[PDB]
């Protein structure tokens, strides 16, 4: 029954129409799959590993983004429609599973403040498609829980500024935040990995944000 | 029968075990889908569009990479195995089609020197899975042919970039670094590039497999 060491860490981030109290919809997602050997056996800001699998997608949310969401993320439902983006459908979930199936198991999703935002919204989106157990293979970790354990604001920018004395590029974009998260997790890569291996939680224990 | 204007330009690049004369196998691929409005209505080097779909994957090739291929791409079959990479299989073909199905049609693949490398290698890999017609719906353009026509001299990705932005592009000879540099080059005269693509896009079914 216990999984043993996580073989892949899938660094994850999403943008939405708003915050959880508004019942948000995904507008953007980024998945960055990194094998555990890139963290246990790595070769001021560490370079990302040469071998990674990346997936960044924009999603039509079916409703307006709050004006706050648009200012911070640079996305709006109207601009997403101008770009011919499709909604969060069966093909999108099939795409996500196909990408994850290319990674050796056990898989662990890693998201900054993932337990309150990215993980329940991903669960809510899948549940709305009648696929409530689609990603139940996966494990998940909140990198805030992880980085507090390894050591005040625990925001992505604050943690980044304290370790590498600079602001990260392309902030508040799903891909930019995933790349910033990776660099933060590469600060003490063996320590971060041991914690993940011991505290990875089954994705099925994540309740959907709504519905 | 006329497809009309291309709605998406999918900037494409691949790394392989070696050059065509060795019957190579894909080791890495990058797809960057840009809606046509990003080039027809844009807002030194131009920034990439805010809204893009990107897929970058590494692939277990089934055989050794040539020492030349490893020196240039930074990839080897042993290192791909240590990172637990899967081969080009049915799941990889469904992943590519699901990614392309998120893009409005007509789709057009854009690869630098694509006719000789990227496009026949992709057809060869799809044919080896018994999926010869999998991407017949798509169109393709070789950006070397497009940029020669736009400038009408070395026409390598590096040389074009240096002639346009007076600097060398970062992460050269990685599928993503090269897709991004090509995107920058195509954003130089985006309206003229888009007008040419619309007039000379060719159906992907006209691309024969490199081998097989
Ligand atoms: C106390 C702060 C520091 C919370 C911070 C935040 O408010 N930042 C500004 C902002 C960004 C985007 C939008 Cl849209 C807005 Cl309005 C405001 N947040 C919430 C937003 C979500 C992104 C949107 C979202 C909402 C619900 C579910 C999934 C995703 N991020 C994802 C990250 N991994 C963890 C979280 C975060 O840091
Ligand atoms: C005459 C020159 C200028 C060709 C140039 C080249 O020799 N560069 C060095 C090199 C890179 C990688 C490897 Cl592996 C080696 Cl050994 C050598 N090439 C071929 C390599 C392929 C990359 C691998 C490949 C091989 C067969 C089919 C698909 C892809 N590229 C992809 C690009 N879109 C167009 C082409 C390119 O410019
Ligand atoms: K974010
Ligand atoms: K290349």
């Amino acid at each position: 029954l216990p999984p043993g060491p996580m073989q892949t860490l899938i660094f994850f981030d999403m943008e939405a129409t708003g915050l959880p109290f508004s019942q948000p919809k995904v507008t953007e997602l980024c998945l960055l799959a990194v094998h555990r050997c890139a963290l246990e056996s790595p070769p001021t800001v560490p370079p990302p590993p040469r071998v990674v699998d990346k997936l960044s997608l924009c999603v039509a949310p079916g409703k307006a983004c709050s004006p706050a969401a648009s200012e911070i993320t640079g996305l709006s439902t109207a601009v997403l429609a101008a770009h011919g983006r499709q909604c969060f459908d069966d093909n999108l979930a099939n795409l996500l599973l196909a990408f994850l199936r290319r990674q050796p198991q056990p898989w662990c999703l890693v998201a900054h403040n993932g337990d309150r935002y990215d993980f329940p919204l991903l669960q809510a989106e899948l549940a709305m498609l009648g696929l409530t157990s689609a990603l139940d293979g996966a494990f998940c970790v909140d990198s805030i829980t992880a980085l507090k354990a390894l050591e005040k604001s625990y925001s992505l920018g604050s943690i980044y500024t304290r370790l590498y004395g600079q602001s990260p590029p392309d902030s508040h974009t799903a891909e930019g935040d995933v790349l910033a998260l990776l660099s933060i997790c590469q600060w003490r890569p063996q320590a971060l990995l041991r914690w993940v291996d011991a505290h990875a939680r089954p994705f099925g224990t994540i309740r959907p944000m709504y519905g």
